[PDB]
């Protein structure tokens, strides 16, 4: 499939739900440089934006209904240095 770069995001919105994002960069041989960018009205986030700048894999919490954004990866290689779009989004369950 992708060749180079790897991004998708796996989290379902829900109070107390399921997170997990996934960004990693392999274009033929080990990258150069690369680090993640989001919005997400939540941006605090030191140790987990940490893991961020270079992470591969991620979990997160939907523990709250109001950790709904955009994300965003980058990735610098001289053999592939691009960017990438990731989302994810975290709401309470609509009960009929």
């Amino acid at each position: 499939g992708s060749s180079g770069a790897r991004c998708y995001v796996d989290g379902s919105e829900e109070i107390g739900s399921d997170f997990k994002i996934k960004c990693e960069p392999k274009e033929g041989s080990l990258p150069l440089q690369y680090e993640w960018q989001k919005l997400s009205d939540s941006q605090k986030m030191p140790t987990s934006w940490l893991a961020e700048m270079t992470s591969s894999v991620i979990s997160v919490k939907n523990a709250s209904s109001e950790y709904s954004g955009t994300y965003s990866c980058t990735v610098r290689n001289r053999v592939g240095s691009d960017q990438c779009l990731l989302r994810l989004n975290v709401v309470p369950p609509s009960n009929k």
